[PDB]
């Protein structure tokens, strides 16, 4: 009975994993994480549930791996090693990252592997990022650096946004989901080449399970699954820019404060997720309730006088009734889209129109419908919104001229300040 069979047998796939936004992460809303869609993607390949397994640490990881009775496959960002050992094989690569050394903004950045010398240095144990290093102190054996089983990367970039050591190395890709939390945090060099990271699979000559692994990694690059994936949980720098990254970390951390009861308030009190509302908010003055325009609008959630009476908001500039008044505004909207439009796509619609206005997107719909595109699809409505501005379509529509294009920008950036918020966890 080959692994494979074993697991169509069993009926079900496990997968062990760490436990990270990056990789899986539970929230009251569900389970996400690049790794758990990935992994569930494959379960569904193979016609089996998905049974995710968490390790403590990698030597924990590699340790269940190798088990009698152990898991299928671990899918936790990993890098293979250096060196081949008869306990682990591992697929084919499915993203390229680079290690790089992370220092603290207000202290010296260290340039070149010989600076790591004299340095508080941590990195994760059992990592390929701690074997890095070993490599490194055999040219220089002064090098000194920490590795610990209880930390995860979250912990060791905080540690360093802190100042309780002087610097971590890590892939760039959770770096750059990182940089959203940790205000002082910033690449000091990349440490060696571009590497691929790679599931993991028990060892020997059994290679029914390997041989479809690197099938549905193949055709999960040509889907553009691999990119979207990486997009959603690693591209918060490619999308918002580095110092929109850590300009958003410094005002999770100084702002956010001062508002989060009033979003948490209105979130519970209108039955949505408080952090939807919060990354409205952002988008719309990154947190600051005496932000004004030239436009008509005002306040932290920038709403109209027309939306304000509407909602019953006697001070746009009070942070209280702007939060609870656009929050009202967002879920009324919300309400009234059409019923055709099924969640999850009827929240991403519900932002469009709190942007745009209900009467806008009905056209944007409309336009898509002709197109033979779904209207009831938000990533088809998506590709007309932009065509709201151009005079060559709006002329014809019954509403006509409209922002479409700042409109499909606002979607996208409260679609990744909600997950980065959704993300957040607690210091050690
Ligand atoms: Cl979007």
């Amino acid at each position: 009975p080959t692994a494979l069979e074993r697991v169509q047998k069993e009926g079900v796939l496990r997968v062990i994993t760490r436990n990270s936004p990056a990789t899986y992460f539970q929230d009251r809303n569900g389970e996400t994480g690049f790794e758990y869609e990935l992994a569930k993607r494959f379960a569904e390949r193979l016609g089996v549930e998905l049974k995710i397994e968490t390790a403590d640490n990698l030597d924990d990881l590699y340790a269940q791996l190798s088990r009698e009775g152990g898991p299928a496959l671990a899918a936790a960002g990993l890098t293979p090693g250096r060196e081949d050992d008869a306990s682990v094989r591992y697929s084919h690569t499915y993203l390229d990252v680079t290690p790089q050394i992370i220092y603290r903004n207000g202290q010296q950045r260290p340039t070149r592997p010989e600076d790591l010398v004299g340095k508080r240095i941590m990195v994760l144990k059992g990592s390929s990022h701690a074997e890095q290093l070993a490599e490194l102190k055999k040219q220089y054996p002064e090098l000194k650096y920490e590795e610990s089983d209880a930390v995860e990367v979250v912990d060791l970039l905080r540690m360093v946004d802190v100042g309780d050591i002087d610097l971590t190395l890590v892939d760039s890709n959770e770096l750059a989901m990182n940089q959203v939390y940790f205000p002082n945090v910033r690449v000091a060099f990349d440490f060696g080449e571009a590497r691929g990271l790679a599931w993991a699979l028990p060892g020997g000559d059994d290679d029914s399970l390997m041989n479809e692994v690197n099938a549905f990694l193949d055709q999960a690059k040509k889907e553009g699954l691999l990119q979207r994936l990486k997009d959603r949980y690693y591209g918060h720098v490619d999308v918002l820019g580095y110092v929109g990254a850590y300009t958003f970390a410094q005002h999770l951390q100084q702002r956010l404060p001062r508002y989060e009861s009033h979003f948490k308030q209105s979130g519970k009190q209108l039955d949505t997720d408080w952090r939807l509302l919060a990354a409205i908010g952002y988008q719309e003055s990154l947190w600051q309730p005496g932000a004004t325009s030239k436009t008509g609008v005002r306040g932290l959630m920038m709403l109209t006088n027309r939306t304000a009476q509407a909602m019953g908001v006697s001070n746009r500039l009070d942070p209280k009734q702007s939060i609870q008044g656009g929050s009202k505004y967002f879920v009324q909207i919300r309400s009234e889209l059409p019923e055709s439009i099924k969640e999850p796509d009827r929240s991403w619609f519900a932002l469009a129109a709190y942007n745009i206005g209900g009467a806008h997107l009905e056209d944007a719909r409309k336009m898509a419908e002709k197109e033979g595109l779904n209207p009831n699809k938000w990533l088809d409505v998506k590709k007309m919104l932009p065509r709201l501005a151009q005079k060559q379509w709006y002329a014809k529509t019954r509403y006509g001229y409209a922002r479409g294009g700042e409109t499909v920008h606002f979607v996208q950036n409260v679609r990744r300040y909600y997950d980065i918020l959704t993300w957040v966890t607690q210091p050690q």
